[PDB]
């Protein structure tokens, strides 16, 4: 469902499987090779799948939340 939208590394998570997020609501973040971007929910929902962790490697179009309103 969310992706992430640049080339980085995925520094902090803020959602869980079984969670609620909203549109806009901060989500991930990423550090950027030393850049840093908030990663915001692109569309609300409950937490069905995160597709990374705290720490994990991401790139422009690698997958990041599976929400289970977008997973029906
Ligand atoms: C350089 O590679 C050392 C670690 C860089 C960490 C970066 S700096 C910008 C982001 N903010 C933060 O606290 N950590 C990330």
């Amino acid at each position: 469902t969310v992706s992430i939208q640049m080339a980085g590394n995925l520094w902090k998570v803020h959602v869980k499987a079984g969670d609620q997020i909203e549109k806009g609501q901060e989500v991930a973040i990423l550090e950027s090779m030393k850049m840093e971007i908030p990663i915001v929910a692109d569309r609300s929902g409950i937490v069905k799948e995160v597709k990374k962790k705290e720490g994990d490697f991401v790139n422009e179009g690698d997958v990041l939340l599976e929400l289970s309103n977008s997973t029906q």
